[PDB]
């Protein structure tokens, strides 16, 4: 229900003029900090393209995907909309501060580890499905149309969504839509969280955003289409993608590995930062409905490949990064069965 300490926002940082970084950003040294990702041509739908769609999400767990049906003046539209809203004062954002049980609004912060140490970056964070949680009075309301352009964004990357979820099923060698069939049918869950990194004056010392995989079941990734900064893990190699032109990112999550029997596998990534510019990214999470026991699908267990994880609501799972915040993929991984 509360914060252990008070949120200092990011962007108060940045904007004053700090000739260092305060320790609370500084990651340990262990930890401290563009290559091309191959895309996918979505309006082809058995192709080539489908071996490396599944390539991509067994052993990369994300792929990139252009001709997707969104229109690329929506997806700028979302960003600059949202860029306008981070660019506005602090304290106009501050009526909108988030809190620790429903994390819904303006937050600085995941997690509620009183002496943890702070990623740089202020994020929004709202829910557009189910119903029941949609409420336009916890969105923002300064760029008079972000609310407009909010909507029609969550409308059109839910759909994009379930043409996703046919593929990664089929790749699966199952019906067509038995993700759609697990994850609750139409019933699903859909939330957006809006990322800010403002600039860092020492960003060699700070992440925008410590490691972790997202613990739902997949995100659908805008980047910010003119600064670097998200890096995906591969076997301990840190490595920077570079956006393409009104691509989406389309992230396996924590929830989807536990339904493939890690088949597919979620991708770790953070966000480094830097001294000279910002970056805007949207991330729109795709969630199974949250009270259905998420377990890996009947369909791919045999005695040789029996299940790896026990049972567990996406409720109940998704405590473990609002508790801890970024922890990695610890998260799934302590999750596997003994
Ligand atoms: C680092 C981004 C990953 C997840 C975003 C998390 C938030 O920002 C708050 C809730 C959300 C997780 C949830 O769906 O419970
Ligand atoms: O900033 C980015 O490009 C990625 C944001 C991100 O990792 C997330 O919140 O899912
Ligand atoms: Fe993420």
């Amino acid at each position: 229900d509360e914060w252990p300490e008070p949120i200092v926002r990011v962007q108060s940082l940045a904007e004053s003029n700090l000739s260092s970084l305060p320790d609370r950003y500084i990651k340990p040294a262990s930890l401290r900090p563009a290559t091309n990702i191959p895309i996918i041509d979505l309006e082809g739908l058995d192709d080539v393209i489908m071996a490396r769609i599944s390539e991509a999400c067994r052993g990369w767990g994300f792929f990139q995907v252009v001709n997707h049906g969104v229109k690329p003046e929506l997806m700028d539209a979302a960003r600059e909309n949202w860029r306008e809203f981070f660019h506005m004062p602090v304290n106009a954002k501050e009526t909108y501060s988030n809190s620790p049980r429903t994390y819904e609004g303006y937050g600085s912060r995941l997690g509620v580890e009183k002496g943890a140490s702070l990623d740089w970056s202020d994020y929004y964070f709202l829910h557009l499905l189910p119903h029941h949680l949609k409420d336009f009075n916890k969105w923002p309301s300064f760029p008079p149309t972000i609310r407009e352009v909010i909507d029609e964004y969550g409308e059109e990357l839910v759909k994009l969504s379930g043409r996703i979820m046919r593929v990664l099923s089929t790749n699966l060698g199952l019906k067509e839509d038995k993700f759609q069939e697990a994850f609750g049918g139409e019933n699903i869950g859909a939330c957006l969280r809006v990322n800010y990194y403002p600039k860092c004056p020492r960003p060699e010392l700070a992440l925008g955003l410590s490691p972790h995989s997202d613990p739902g079941g997949m995100t659908i990734l805008l980047p910010d289409d003119q600064v670097f900064g998200l890096q995906v893990r591969k076997d301990d190699t840190w490595i920077t993608v570079k956006p393409h032109p009104h691509a989406f990112i389309v992230n396996i999550g924590d929830q989807i590995q536990i339904l493939s029997n890690s088949t597919y596998k979620s991708v770790e990534h953070r966000v480094i930062v830097n001294s000279d510019k910002e970056r805007v990214s949207l991330a729109f999470f795709y969630n199974p409905k949250s009270d259905i026991p998420i377990q890996p699908l009947q369909e791919l267990v045999s005695t040789h490949n029996p299940p790896l994880y026990p049972p567990m609501t996406f409720d109940q799972y998704r405590l473990f990064i609002r508790t801890q915040g970024p922890q990695g993929k610890s998260h799934v991984e302590s999750h596997i069965s003994p």
